[PDB]
């Protein structure tokens, strides 16, 4: 399927134990996609002071359309030193590995895979 229904655990930035996916734009996108498939991917909602507490490169989920069955359609955009790889709509948050942190909520998304 080109799209997959996922419920992403929303993590508080200060709870996150693994603060990025890797060391290159291509690796963080690869690792993000693998974790999304394996259900080991969390979401941190971007506010003032969040991003400087996470490791670059960043992987964002961005709204790709205006929401089947409650699931917002999203795609992945990476960012390194202020340059983004991909072009999409509004940021829903920054993806991180999930390694057992307790979530505050769940964000239903339809991921373009």
């Amino acid at each position: 399927k080109t799209h997959v229904q996922l419920s992403l655990p929303v993590l508080q930035v200060r709870d996150v134990l693994v603060r990025g996916f890797g060391d290159s734009v291509e690796e963080v996108l690869s690792e993000a996609r693998q974790h999304l498939k394996d259900g080991t991917c969390g979401l941190v909602e971007v506010e003032k002071g969040v991003l400087p507490q996470l490791e670059q490169p960043y992987v964002f989920i961005k709204r790709s359309d205006a929401a089947p069955h409650g699931h917002v359609m999203v795609e992945l955009v990476a960012e390194l030193e202020g340059i983004q790889y991909g072009r999409s709509g509004e940021t829903l948050g920054v993806l991180v590995p999930h390694v057992g942190e307790i979530p505050v909520a769940y964000r239903k998304v339809l991921l373009r895979k």
